[PDB]
C-alpha cells in the first residue's frame, strides 16, 4: 500500500517537529528533520528469504506488518543501545562495524536474533499461527523472549502490563551486580501496552500521547490496525510521523563479511503522517533506559506529566505492587458515556 500512497512534503509551520525525544524547526532543521528519519532502521516487507521452518513463507508481504513494525521499534533500541541517540546514516561515510551487527540481527535468515523466521516461530508460542494478527502486545512478548539470546545487547525488556510500571521489577530485571559507590544495569527497552478507545482514542490521552515523544529515552509506538501497522517515531501539530513496512523489498544476500548493503533499510520518501485521530487505540509505547540514571531522569519526566490540563496519565508508576493474585492479561479503558 505504500506503493500508491500520497506523500507531502507539507511543512512549513511554526509547530515543532519531534523525533524520538528531539526538537527541530522545519524553517531551520529540515535537513537533520530528513536526516533523523532516514538514519532510523526501516523494515519492510520481504520476499524470495529462506522458507520459515523450511516449508512455510519465503516472503511477509501481506502478514509480517506488525512484526515489521516490532522489528522497527526493537532496532532503533539496538541502535542508541550500541551507536547512541546521536548517530546517523549518510550515504558515503562508512558505519560503525557495532551498525552492521545490529543490521545483521534483523536481515531474513533464521540465524538472526530477530529476523521474521525467529518473530514468527517464537509467536506460535504466544498462540499465533505464522500469517496470524499480532497485536503490539503479542509482538511485544516475542521480542522479550529473543532478545534472550542476544548476549551481545544484553538488554533487558519489560512489558509494562494493567498501565503499570514498577519500580522496583525493573530494578530487579536490570540490576546486575549491587551498585558502587560492561556493566551494572542491563539497558532497558520498556514496552508498554495500551488501549486508548473504543474504536478511537480519547482526546484526554493525546497531550500525554505526544508528549511519550518527547522524552530523552522515547523509542515511538507501534499500532495498528489489521494489517495496516506502522511504527510511530514522533508528531507535529496534530499529526503522527511514521515509517510504514508495506512495500515488498528482494530479500539482502546474507552476510559474508562485515558490509551489508544498507540502501533499502533506509526510509528516503517524504516521512508519512497521519491525524492523530486517525490512530487505532491498541498500541504499545516503547522507552530505551539504556543505564539507571536514564530509567531516574524517565521516572521523573513521567512523574511530571501526571499535572497540566492533560494529561490525564495512560499508564501509572509505582514503587512496588502488591503482588500476590493480578493480572495480565489485563489492559484497562476508561470509557466515557456512551463508549
Amino acid at each position: 500500500t505504500l506503493r500508491f500512497a500520497e506523500f507531502e512534503d507539507f511543512p512549513e509551520t511554526s509547530e515543532p517537529v519531534w523525533i524520538l525525544g528531539r526538537k527541530y524547526s522545519i524553517f531551520t532543521e529540515k535537513d537533520e528533520i530528513l536526516s533523523d528519519v532516514a538514519s532510523r532502521l526501516w523494515f519492510t516487507y520481504r520476499k524470495n528469504f529462506p522458507a520459515i521452518g523450511g516449508t512455510g513463507p519465503t516472503s511477509d508481504t501481506g502478514w509480517g506488518c506488525m512484526l515489521r513494525c516490532g522489528q522497527m521499534i526493537f532496532a532503533q533500541a539496538l541502535v542508541c543501545r550500541h551507536l547512541g541517540r546521536d548517530w546517523r546514516w549518510t550515504q558515503r561515510k562508512r558505519q560503525p562495524d557495532s551498525y552492521f551487527s545490529v543490521l545483521n540481527a534483523f536481515i531474513d535468515r533464521k540465524d538472526s536474533y530477530y529476523s521474521i523466521h525467529q518473530i514468527a516461530q517464537m509467536g506460535v508460542g504466544e498462540g499465533k499461527s505464522i500469517g496470524q494478527w499480532y497485536g503490539p502486545n503479542t509482538v511485544a512478548q516475542v521480542l522479550k523472549k529473543l532478545a534472550v539470546f542476544d548476549t551481545w545487547s544484553s538488554l533487558a525488556v519489560h512489558i509494562a502490563m494493567d498501565n503499570t510500571v514498577v519500580m522496583e521489577e525493573i530494578r530487579r530485571l536490570c540490576r546486575t551486580s549491587v551498585p558502587c559507590a560492561p556493566s551494572p544495569w542491563r539497558p532497558l527497552v520498556l514496552l508498554i501496552p495500551l488501549r486508548l478507545g473504543l474504536t478511537d482514542i480519547n482526546e484526554a490521552y493525546v497531550e500525554t500521547l505526544k508528549h511519550c515523544f518527547m522524552m530523552p529515552q522515547s523509542l515511538g509506538v507501534i499500532g495498528g490496525k489489521p494489517n495496516s501497522a506502522h511504527y510511530f517515531i514522533g508528531y507535529v501539530g496534530e499529526e503522527l510521523i511514521y515509517l510504514d513496512p508495506h512495500t515488498t523489498q528482494p530479500a539482502v544476500e546474507p552476510t559474508d563479511g562485515c558490509f551489508i548493503p544498507d540502501e533499502s533499510f533506509h526510509c528516503q520518501h517524504p516521512p508519512c503522517r497521519m491525524s492523530i485521530a486517525e490512530l487505532d487505540p491498541s498500541i504499545a509505547v516503547g522507552f530505551f533506559c539504556k543505564t539507571e540514571d536514564d530509567f531516574n531522569d524517565w521516572c521523573q519526566q513521567v512523574k511530571k506529566l501526571s499535572l497540566l490540563g492533560g494529561a490525564l496519565p495512560m499508564f501509572e508508576l509505582v514503587e512496588q505492587q502488591p503482588s500476590h493474585l493480578a493480572c495480565p492479561d489485563v489492559l484497562n479503558l476508561s470509557l466515557d458515556s456512551s463508549d
